[PDB]
């Protein structure tokens, strides 16, 4: 159930007009006609296509900082109802904006809880209240107390977001395959005995990034295919995943989160030095860094099942092989004390010579063993389909643009989550800029490889963590 067109906003106002932003705008320019909307961008960061943009939508751009002083001074007399206020920075509360977004009665969107300047690594901070599922119940402790009122939607961009949306179809998929019911979940309650019913074990956010550069890396630079300190600071925070129902060994170094609704284990060490074995259909079996994301417990809590006397629920987190260029780079920066970079370089369309962005999610324990579902962008593609765009940024903004017209088309459904939507909507509004959205069976599990572990007898044994990790 979609709508065949969607009216724009009277005012968008932009939080930090960075990569992700600028490769919004062109995808924004098809949908609505940037020049009857009054677009404000507030980012400290005088971008160089500035003018450009002013030369095309009127862009009314303020450079200043958004921090606990002046934030609610550079908004109120910005934001109101018909407003949408789109979070696209970094060292914003996000938390902060949607209370605020409540009072003016303004639409809120972004692609990630960010923090206070600082939030992530502050070592005043106790460990536990500086991970992602911290951040995640702050949402939901807000979400109960604000209530019903002005849509906010949070963490929608390609991942956390699309692959949300992602798992819920991989879900059908292999409920027609193996089970043969066409029958659509209504609730989350429905989607959690799904899964359950068909077997499913451990979800990995499989990704694999082949995109390669034009040029080889410099001496001291750390090349990337999205932010480099945005990629930094994710690898440094300790990893984090869903714990599921099945699990027996624990982690190494690691410790739990049990009061909420699910158990979420940190891991006491960078993401960037967890490795894991996963799949992606670009060469089958992976290596990938176990990076803690949004998704990896919110994916988690939603396929979770609790009774009364039992509880399902599935291993979830992220499994990300990025660009042969970051690779490097990670590893030179080890050798550097993980000291900040000399030089950074976000590479642009005109940077990459070939390669795709495979991001999908793989489900694992059903009947069929392995199923990968998700985008295959390439890099030609993406820039035949928008300018300023890579692989990479085209699946963010794409995720941006879903959320971008949900909100509008259900503006009272106060704080939610990609699992809050309507899946099929979602991704029906951009699947023309995802490329392929292929599903691939596999008979793949990470003992059949290894005889050391390797059993077809033992059911659940082969989706131990301990046969993913290294
Ligand atoms: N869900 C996803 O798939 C996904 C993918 C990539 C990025 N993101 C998120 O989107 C956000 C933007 O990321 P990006 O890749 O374009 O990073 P970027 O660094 O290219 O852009 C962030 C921008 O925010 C600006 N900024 C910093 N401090 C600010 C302040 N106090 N006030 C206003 N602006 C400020 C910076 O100048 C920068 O231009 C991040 O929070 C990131 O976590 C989500």
């Amino acid at each position: 159930p979609m709508d065949f067109s969607i009216n724009p906003p009277q005012r968008i106002v932009f939080v930090g007009l960075g990569t992700i932003a600028q490769s919004f705008l062109p995808l924004l320019s098809k949908v609505h006609d940037l020049s009857t909307l009054e677009i404000y961008a507030i980012d400290p960061k005088t971008p160089p296509l500035i003018e450009y943009f002013a030369n095309s939508f009127g862009l009314k751009f303020i450079n200043s900082a958004i921090d606990q002083i002046n934030y609610r001074d550079i908004l109120v007399p910005i934001l109101g109802e018909g407003t949408v206020l789109i979070n696209l920075s970094t060292d914003v509360s996000s938390l902060a904006l949607i209370e605020l977004c409540r009072s003016a009665g303004a639409l809120y969107l972004d692609t990630c809880i960010e923090p206070w300047k600082g939030g992530y690594d502050d070592p005043t901070i106790p460990l536990h209240k500086r991970t992602n599922y911290h951040l995640r119940e702050q949402m939901l402790s807000l979400k109960k107390r604000l209530g019903s009122g002005v849509t906010a939607l949070v963490a929608h961009g390609a991942n956390p977001g699309l692959v949300s949306h992602f798992v819920k179809r991989a879900l059908l998929d292999l409920a027609e395959e193996i089970l043969g019911d066409c029958k659509k979940p209504s609730n989350k309650e429905q989607w959690a005995i799904l899964s359950q019913r068909l077997g499913v074990k451990v979800i990995h956010v499989a990704e694999y990034d082949s995109q390669i550069s034009q040029k080889s890396r410099e001496r001291g630079e750390f090349v990337n295919t999205w932010s480099v300190h945005g990629f930094i600071s994710e690898s440094q925070q300790p990893a984090e995943l869903g714990w599921g129902s099945h699990e027996r060994s624990l982690p190494t170094d690691a410790s739990m989160h049990t009061d909420g609704c699910g158990a979420a284990i940190y891991i006491e060490k960078p993401g960037a030095s967890v490795r894991v074995k996963t799949w992606t259909p670009f060469n089958g079996p992976s290596l990938g860094y176990l990076v803690t994301h949004h998704e990896a417990i919110s994916i988690a809590d939603f396929l979770t099942l609790r009774t009364a006397d039992e509880t399902y629920r599935p291993t979830v987190h992220y499994a990300y092989r990025p660009s042969d260029e970051a690779i490097l780079s990670v590893h030179e920066w080890f050798g550097n004390d993980c000291m900040t970079p000399e030089k950074t370089k976000v590479l642009r369309p005109g940077d990459i010579l070939s390669g795709s962005d495979y991001l999908g999610v793989l489900l694992m324990g059903h009947e069929k063993s392995s199923y990968w579902y998700g985008s295959i962008l390439s890099i030609e593609k993406a820039k035949e389909l928008a300018t300023l765009n890579t692989a990479t940024t085209l699946q963010v903004a794409a995720g941006v643009l879903s959320g971008y017209l949900w909100i509008l088309s259900h503006p009272s459904a106060g704080i939610i989550e990609a699992e809050d939507m309507d899946h099929e909507v979602a991704l029906s509004y951009i699947s023309q800029y995802l490329g392929e959205l292929k599903g691939v069976y596999s008979d793949w599990n990470p003992t059949k490889n290894n005889p050391g572990t390797f059993s077809a007898i033992d059911s659940d044994s082969p989706w131990l963590f301990s046969n993913f990790v290294l």
